[PDB]
This record gives C-alpha cells, structure tokens and sequence, in this order.
C-alpha cells in the first residue's frame, strides 16, 4: 500500500491539474538582488522582479533551495504516513542542489526515496511531476514509475535562444561560457541541454529570424520519435514566442503546444527577452 509524495522546486512549471495536488510539495528557490528581494510569491512579484532587474547595476543570483527545508519536509512526510518519495528537482548541471541532497536518502531510512537527475527545468520538469502522478494513479510500482520517469528524462529536450548572453555567461550556467563568449556576441546561437543536463551551444545561428526558424525545425526533428507535450517558454518575449508558435503551427504541431512564462529564477540566468522550447514524452 504505497502512499507516494512528490517533491519539486519552484523552477518546475506545473500543469494546471497538478498545481494544488495534496501529494505535491514545492521547495522555494531564493533570488538575490542587492540582498533586496528574495522569494517569488511571498516577497517578490514577477512585475517587481523585472523592475528590480532593470534598476540594479549588478546581476541577480539565485541560491539552492534549503537542505534544511527538504530535511524537515521528509521527516514530516514520514509521520504524515507517506511510504515513498519521488524528488524531481532542477538539473544537476545548472545547480549543485541535486548532488547536495543525495546524502538525505540515507538519513531517512523509513521512506523509499528516489531523486533522479531531471536534467531539465521549467515545463518538462513540471510534466515529469504530473506524469509520475498519473503513473501512481495507474497502480504502478515505485521502481517501475522511477523507471518510466528516468527513460522520460532521456527524451526530454530543452532549446533556448537568448536576447543577451551576459546572464548565461556571468551567472555561469552556460558551460565554458567565459572562453566562448567573444565568439557568440555578434550572433544568435541556439542553446540546449546536454546529455549531462548542462547548457551548451547547439548551433551558431547568425540572425534572430533564422534562430527562431531553426528552433521550429529542431522541434520537428526531436519529436519525430513519439508523442510529446511541447512548451514554448519565454521571459517577456511574447512576440518571439507567438512567432515560434506560428512556425510550429504551420509545421503541423499546434495540438500539444502551449505558451508559458519563466519566473525570476530562470529570468535571472537567461535574461529578459529569452525564448525556449521544452518537450516531454506523453505518459
Ligand atoms: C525547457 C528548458 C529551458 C529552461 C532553461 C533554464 C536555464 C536557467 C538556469 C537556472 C539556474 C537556477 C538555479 C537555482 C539554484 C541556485 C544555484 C546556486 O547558485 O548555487
């Protein structure tokens, strides 16, 4: 008789149906401005965020969610009667949170716990949570769910075109960024997540027009092997997303296509004006 909890962080973009689910727990990710404002939804709205972004002369940072909060949540779940836990957090390659939480599995021996590296964030992450839920709701064993999710983690893809690369380079989530930045400044590169879940340059594309067109072509390639939920995601780049939406509408892919926003967590590392897509296998 499994009672399974789902833990994630606020970088995951959660489907509408899964939002307020009673087995879903969401850890907060702090943003650090001048030390000024800190947690979206408590202490900082998205509009205040962008206002604070424009006005600072230093870049914002983020920090890992609290190890102590996870620790205390795990203990709370154990006494709330949960038997298994699946933790689906932000990519290991863009935050050491995944590596940092691993010891916690040994510290709570009264639960069966899996923290697989999602290698993604935003909407694919949220889709994983949702997927694991329907799997649970389908009577599937913990190892099998974990299994299905790991193989799903393998088909997920995340491609990005940013407006300005400083956020990615100086924030440090673009790999080898300070060595390659001089080459990318005059152009509009297409970026993606690695096999290790790192952000690397997929392709040098010279113009923004061709960049977006190239994104639509990439979606068509990536989704050729099955049925995918597709998300266009932007940080105040409405027009770039509607454009890509139309490119994908034309290509025949309108049906599982949704436009969603980034929060301050990812805006911090991507900058404003960013556009991306993420795909996730259908459950
Ligand atoms: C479809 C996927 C597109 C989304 C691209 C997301 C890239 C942005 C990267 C986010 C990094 C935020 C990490 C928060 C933890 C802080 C880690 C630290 O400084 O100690």
């Amino acid at each position: 008789a499994m009672k399974l909890a789902l833990i994630t962080d606020t970088s995951a973009y959660l489907p509408e149906a899964i939002e307020n689910h009673e087995d879903v727990y969401v850890l907060d990710i702090p943003i650090i401005i001048d030390g000024k404002t800190y947690i979206e939804g408590q202490n900082l709205t998205l509009d205040q965020y962008y206002d604070k972004l424009a006005a600072s002369k230093e870049l914002p940072k983020t920090s890992q969610p609290s190890l102590a909060e996870l620790d205390d949540l795990l203990c709370q779940l154990e006494k709330e009667g949960y038997t298994h836990v699946l933790g689906l957090f932000i990519a290991a390659g863009i935050s050491g949170f995944w590596q940092n939480i691993q010891f916690l599995i040994e510290e709570h021996p009264n639960l069966t716990i899996a923290f697989p590296d999602t290698k993604i964030t935003s909407a694919p992450q949220g889709n994983l949570v949702r997927n694991a839920l329907m799997c649970s709701r389908e009577g599937m064993d913990f190892d099998v769910i974990v299994n299905k999710i790991q193989s799903q983690i393998e088909k997920i893809e995340g491609f990005i075109v940013v407006n300005d690369l400083n956020h990615l380079v100086k924030g440090g989530r673009l790999s080898n960024g300070s060595a390659i930045i001089g080459n990318l400044l005059s152009i509009k590169p297409v970026l993606h997540f690695n096999e290790e879940g790192k952000i690397v340059v997929y392709e040098k594309v010279r113009t923004e027009k061709k960049a977006l067109k190239r994104l639509a072509e990439i979606v068509k390639e990536m989704t050729a092997d099955g049925e995918y939920d597709i998300a266009i995601i932007h940080s105040r780049a409405q027009d770039k997303a509607e454009q890509l939406y139309n490119l994908l509408a034309k290509a025949g892919l309108k049906d599982d296509l949704e436009i969603v926003s980034f929060g301050g967590v990812i805006a911090t590392h991507l900058g404003e004006g960013a556009v991306a897509f993420g795909i996730t296998p259908k459950n």
